[PDB]
């Protein structure tokens, strides 16, 4: 498409995985590597997505996705995933998550850093970084059609004033896109 954000999708490294319920597992924990997790939370029927990135290789080791999970279950699953990957630190989009989730991240002792996606400017920095890394052949994700489709359908639009917006085509989702961008915000 003319308005595609990820014009370098052809450079994406596609990784086999095992589907273990809500997790797509590419690689189990490598203790000699350091990891982080990009985390998008779901309000109401929206998807939550947690993307585990190996910072030593630049590859997604695990991606967990679900909808309809309770707020506490979203935090608990994130905790488990962090623990599974050596207390991997979480890059959490805390914007619009609400008091309960913010309090629970602290109360549960989660290793996390807030990165609130609170404006088009922030979103554009995150996405541009992902897109730049992707075109350089540095992004490697589970070879899953749902993931690739969401990237494929992430597009450019304009606001009434002529400002750039990035969003899903049609009435689609971008929780996977955003989780990935949050993770890759940490990758050098
Ligand atoms: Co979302």
């Amino acid at each position: 498409a003319m308005n595609s954000v990820f014009s370098g999708l052809d450079m994406l490294i596609l990784l086999p995985y095992e589907r273990r319920g809500t997790r797509l597992v590419v690689e189990d924990y490598r203790p000699d590597h350091i990891y982080c997790i990009g985390a998008d939370f779901g309000k109401n029927q929206d998807y939550s997505v947690f993307s585990v990135l190996d910072l030593d290789t630049g590859a997604i080791a695990c991606l967990e996705r679900m909808n309809g999970a309770t707020w506490s279950d979203q935090v608990a699953r994130l905790k488990a995933l962090s623990e599974d990957y050596g207390h991997a630190y979480v890059v959490a989009d805390t914007w619009g998550v609400g008091d309960a989730i913010a309090e629970e991240l602290d109360a549960q002792g989660i290793n996390y850093t807030p990165l609130p996606v609170k404006s088009s400017s922030v979103k554009e920095q995150l996405i541009s970084n992902l897109a730049l890394l992707m075109e350089k052949g540095q992004v490697a994700v589970p070879n899953d059609k749902t993931i690739l489709d969401e990237l494929r359908n992430f597009r450019y639009y304009r606001t009434a004033s002529g400002n750039q917006v990035m969003r899903a085509y049609g009435r689609g989702h971008d929780d996977i896109v955003m989780s990935l961008a949050l993770a890759y915000s940490q990758y050098e």
